[PDB]
This record gives C-alpha cells, structure tokens and sequence, in this order.
C-alpha cells in the first residue's frame, strides 16, 4: 500500500507530505493529501511565466525592464547582477524559473499590472485554467500554516502544470519557451530528479519557505517518450518558524512514485 509507504516518510521526517499525479492513458492517478493546502513558496514563478507569455505577443520577450537595487526583493541571483543594464521580459522569465529569482518574479508581476502588484491577476490567471482554490497574495515572511494566502494543493498545481505543458492552455511557441526553462532548471537537482533513473527526462520549479516547506513540481517523460505530472508538497509546521526544509523527504517521495510509474 503506497499510502503506508507515504505515512512512514511523515513520521520519518516529522513532516507532511503531499502527492499528486495525474492519471493518464494506462496509468491511475496517485495522490496523498492531494486536496490539502500547502505553501507555494517559489512554485508559482512557473505558472506565473505562462500567465505572462498567455497575455502578451512573443515579441514581448524582447521588452526591457528597468528598476534599481532597492527593486532587489527576495532571493535574486540574477537581477542583482544586472540593475545597471536591466532585463528583458524573456531574461526575467528565465531567471524566475532557472534560479527562482525574487525580483525577476517582483516584474513580472507588476508586468500584469493591477491590484496587489499584479498578485489578483495572476491569480484570475489560475482561475481561467479551471484553478478555483490557489491563490497568491503576496510578492517576494515566513507565512503561519493556518494562513491560507499564497497556498495551492498537490491537485490543483498538478492540473495547471498539466494543461501548461502538455495540454493546450499555450499555443506551441509559448508552450515550449515554458518548457525548456524548466528543463534547464538550476534549483532541482536533489528532489524529484533525484528520485527518477537518470534516462527519464525531468523538468521542474522548486519551492522552499520556512516552517520546513519544500516543494517541487515537474514534468517527467519515461525513456520511451510518455510523459506523467509530478507534483510534492512537503512542510514541518510543528518544528517551528525555523524548520529545517528535507530535500531528501522529496526525493523518497519520488522514488516511490518512480517505482509505480516505471
Ligand atoms: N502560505
Ligand atoms: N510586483
């Protein structure tokens, strides 16, 4: 029973931990805590390009964004790097994704504009993909479990990374710039990439808060070419604000999962 196998790694971990994969044409769906809420944490950033690239021309990639170094907020590798020069829409949407960067997800979302510096849009931008229970609220605080801002489920991240990338929610062009960046992501080497053999393709967004949260969500292809939505939630709230986030709890997930799926 691989719900007992997922218990075992909660009370190995002290941790809580959430699974979703989409059922596919000769697999059945997995899902364990599915339904309950977790953190986004830097997870959005994935579905927060799509929304960009859904509204805009791909000539948009090419716009220049300026902004300062008191812009810089969050975790930024890259943007701190180019205050001077600035960024294109199409270098933000790489280093949001690849390096999970603060301030390139800062501008893109002030990039859809509206209240809350662009958090209501993105999240009307779930709602059109059927998303009716994810919601953002905040830009790049170590956000208390029981609040329910900036939280989606296993279920629902899993189904918008599904319509992103292997359904239809982006024309091809769009579909493939959301893909390749996070084929070549850089945060994901020790979760679900971890837990696939090395001949499945694995792209990915990490996501890591306080409170023990770390998260991933991918994309794999088996080595034949049939592709599967990987979605792991994990968090450690009754360690405290200042939990110790366990890569390796995701990356046991996933190898569990592996062993259904291959
Ligand atoms: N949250
Ligand atoms: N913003």
């Amino acid at each position: 029973d691989l719900a007992d196998r997922f218990a075992e790694l909660e009370r190995r971990y002290d941790a809580r931990l959430g699974v979703y994969v989409p059922a596919t044409g000769t697999t059945a769906a997995i899902e364990y805590r599915a339904d309950e809420r977790f953190a986004f944490c830097s997870t959005f950033k994935a579905p927060l390009v799509a929304a960009v690239l859904h509204q805009n021309p791909l000539t948009h990639l090419d716009k220049l964004i300026t902004y300062t170094s008191d812009d810089i907020r969050g975790i930024s590798p890259v943007a701190q790097q180019h205050v001077q020069t600035g960024m294109t829409i199409g270098q933000l949407c790489d280093a949001a994704i690849r390096y999970s960067d603060g301030t390139a997800a800062n501008l893109l979302l002030a990039d859809l504009g509206g209240p809350g510096g662009g958090t209501a849009a993105f999240t009307g931008y779930l709602r059109s993909l059927g998303d009716t229970v994810s919601r953002l609220d905040a830009e790049e605080n170590r956000a208390p479990p029981g609040d329910e801002r900036d939280t989606t489920t296993p279920h629902a991240i899993a189904l918008v990374l599904q319509q992103l990338v292997l359904g239809n929610a982006l024309p091809p062009d769009k579909r493939a710039l959301l893909t390749d960046w996070m084929a070549r992501n850089t945060t994901g080497a020790k979760r679900i990439r971890a837990g696939f053999p090395a001949d499945w393709k694995v792209i990915d967004k990490t996501g890591t808060g306080g409170y023990g949260r770390a998260n991933d969500i991918a994309v794999v292809w088996s080595p034949t070419g049939v592709p599967y939505v990987v979605a792991v939630m994990s968090d450690r709230a009754g360690g405290g604000y200042d939990a110790e986030p366990r890569e390796a709890l995701l990356a046991e997930a996933a190898t569990c999962v592996a062993g259904v799926l291959a």
